[PDB]
C-alpha cells in the first residue's frame, strides 16, 4: 500500500516533532490501509511502549511476528525450544567455568604448565596464520621466533606475518592485559600496527578508505568505519558488556570487529587477539581457532551476519573448552 508507506513515514515525522496525537492517527491509518504492514506494527509498538501501554505494544509486536500461519507455528515452536536452548547453552558455560577454575588453581611455577604454555604459544601463532593460507610449519615458526634467522625458500610475507603476531601478542601480554581503565580505538590500532606492520607498514595501524568484499559479508562504507569503531569501543567499555560471561563478551567483541572490517587486511588476526585480551583480562587462558575449523568458523560468521550470533558464541565456547582440555590433559607431564 503506497498510502500505508506514506502514513508511516508521516507518523515517524510527527513523533520526531513531538506531536504524538497526530502520530497515533497516522499509525492507525497505516494499519487501516495495510493491516499486515510489519514496519508500521513494530513502530506503533515502540510508540505504544513509550506511553507505557504494554498490552497494546505486545499485541502489535506479536502481530508483526505472526503475519502468516507458518509464522504463528514458528513463534509457538520457538517459545518451546528457547528455554531448552538457554539451559543447554548455560550448562556449557558452567562446564567451561569449572575447567577455567581447575587451570587457574594450578600453581604458576608448576613445571608441567610452563612447558605446555610455551608449546601452545607457538601452536596458537601457527593456527592464527595457517587459517588464512600461511604455509609455514610449527617447527619453521619456532625457528623464526627463537633464532630470528629466516627459513629457506618460504616467502618473507608469510614469515613477517609470524613476526607480527609474536610482536602483537607480546604487546598485549606486557602492556594491555594488566593495564587498568578503558580499551581505546588506539589500543586496537596499536595491536593492528604490530600484526600487519612487518608485511604492510603503510596500512598497519590505519583504517581502510576503500569499499571491500569479505566472503559473503558487505562491511560498512569506509566513510562510516570510524563512526562504527567509536560505537564498538563504547560497547566494549559499557556496563552491559562487563556483565556478559567472558566467553560471550570475547565472542561478540571478535564478531563485531570483523563485521566492521575496519582495516584492509589483518582484521581476523586483530579480532582474535582482541578476543584473547578480553579472556586473559577475565583470567581465562588464550584460546585457539584451529586451521581445520576454517569452514565451521566462516559458516557461524555468515549465520551472525544474517541475524543469529549464538552459533558464533557456541563455536567460540567450543574452541575455549578444547584449549582448557589441552592445558588440563597435559598433567601427563606431572
Ligand atoms: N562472512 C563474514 N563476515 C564477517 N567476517 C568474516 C566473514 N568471513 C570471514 N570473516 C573474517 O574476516 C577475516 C578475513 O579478513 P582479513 O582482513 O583478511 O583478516 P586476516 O587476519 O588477514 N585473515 P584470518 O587470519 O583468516 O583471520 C576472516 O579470517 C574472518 O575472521
Ligand atoms: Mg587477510
Amino acid at each position: 500500500s503506497l498510502e500505508a508507506r506514506a502514513a508511516l513515514n508521516q507518523a515517524l515525522e510527527m513523533k520526531r516533532q513531538g506531536k504524538r496525537e497526530k502520530a497515533q492517527k497516522l499509525f492507525m491509518h497505516a494499519l487501516k490501509m495495510d493491516p499486515d504492514f510489519v514496519d508500521a506494527l513494530t513502530e506503533f509498538g515502540i510508540f505504544s511502549e513509550e506511553d507505557k501501554d504494554i498490552i497494546q505494544a505486545d499485541y502489535l509486536y506479536t502481530r508483526a511476528l505472526t503475519i502468516s500461519p507458518y509464522h504463528e507455528k514458528a513463534l509457538v515452536n520457538r517459545d518451546r525450544t528457547l528455554p531448552l536452548v538457554e539451559e543447554i547453552d548455560q550448562r556449557y558455560f558452567s562446564i567451561i567455568d569449572s575447567k577455567v577454575k581447575k587451570v587457574m588453581s594450578i600453581p604458576k611455577g608448576n613445571s608441567a604448565l610452563r612447558r605446555v604454555m610455551e608449546e601452545t604459544y607457538y601452536h596458537h601463532i601457527y593456527h592464527t596464520v595457517a587459517i588464512e593460507g600461511n604455509t609455514l610449519t610449527l617447527s619453521e615458526i619456532r625457528h623464526i621466533l627463537e633464532t630470528r634467522y629466516a627459513v629457506p625458500g618460504k616467502s618473507d610475507e608469510e614469515q613477517n606475518e609470524v613476526i607480527g603476531m609474536h610482536a602483537a601478542m607480546k604487546y598485549i601480554n606486557t602492556t594491555l592485559v594488566s593495564r587498568i581503565g578503558s580499551v581505546t580505538i588506539s589500543d586496537v590500532l596499536e595491536i593492528h600496527r604490530r600484526v600487519l606492520g612487518y608485511v604492510d607498514p603503510v596500512e598497519a595501524g590505519r583504517f581502510r578508505t576503500t569499499q571491500v568484499l569479505v566472503g559473503h559479508h558487505i562491511p560498512p562504507h569506509p566513510q562510516d568505519v570510524e563512526k562504527q569503531m567509536q560505537e564498538f569501543v563504547q560497547w566494549l567499555n559499557s556496563e552491559e558488556a562487563m556483565n556478559l560471561h567472558p566467553v560471550e563478551f570475547a565472542a561478540l567483541a571478535h564478531y563485531k570487529l570483523v563485521y566492521i572490517h575496519p582495516f584492509i587486511d589483518g582484521n581476523g588476526r586483530t579480532s582474535r587477539l582482541l578476543m584473547n585480551l578480553i579472556l586473559m583480562q577475565a583470567g581465562y587462558p588464550p584460546i585457539t581457532i584451529r586451521k581445520e575449523q576454517r569452514s565451521d568458523y566462516y559458516h557461524v560468521l555468515e549465520a551472525a551476519n544474517e541475524g543469529d550470533v549464538r552459533p558464533f558464541i557456541r563455536f567460540i565456547a567450543k574452541c575455549t573448552e578444547t584449549t582448557l582440555d589441552t592445558l588440563l590433559f597435559a598433567t601427563t607431564e606431572y
